[PDB]
């Protein structure tokens, strides 16, 4: 079994910005999410060969996870909230696309999303 490449998180010709809505997806965001107790499924590619999921990749073709966006972050790979945000919602997205509705994986997701969306509804005024 095999797994894909993971999504790009280094680009040296990708244009970049460090932004105050940026430092507030890394700051607030990301940082709430990561340190919540159903964090652990999202914290990394999903690994279709331990996990034996061999349909996974051929469902999810826009894989995205936490690992990724933290790395995107860490390393200023974006130029604007949008392109993380869409990020966030590819994740959750994938989840419900890919599980039964009710799966512990999907209770997981929604109540990641319920405070991702609760801390982007305060996302500041751009400086």
């Amino acid at each position: 079994s095999m797994n894909p490449p993971p999504p790009e998180t280094s680009n040296p010709n990708k244009p970049k910005r460090q932004t105050n809505q940026l430092q507030y997806l890394l700051r607030v965001v990301l940082k709430t999410l990561w340190k919540h107790q159903f964090a652990w499924p999202f914290q990394q590619p999903v690994d279709a060969v331990k996990l034996n999921l061999p349909d996974y990749y051929k469902i999810i073709k826009t894989p995205m996870d936490m690992g990724t966006i933290k790395k995107r972050l860490e390393n200023n790979y974006y130029w604007n909230a949008q392109e993380c945000i869409q990020d966030f919602n590819t994740m959750f997205t994938n989840c419900y696309i890919y599980n039964k509705p009710g799966d512990d994986i999907v209770l997981m997701a929604e109540a990641l999303e319920k405070l991702f969306l609760q801390k982007i509804n305060e996302l500041p005024t751009e400086e």
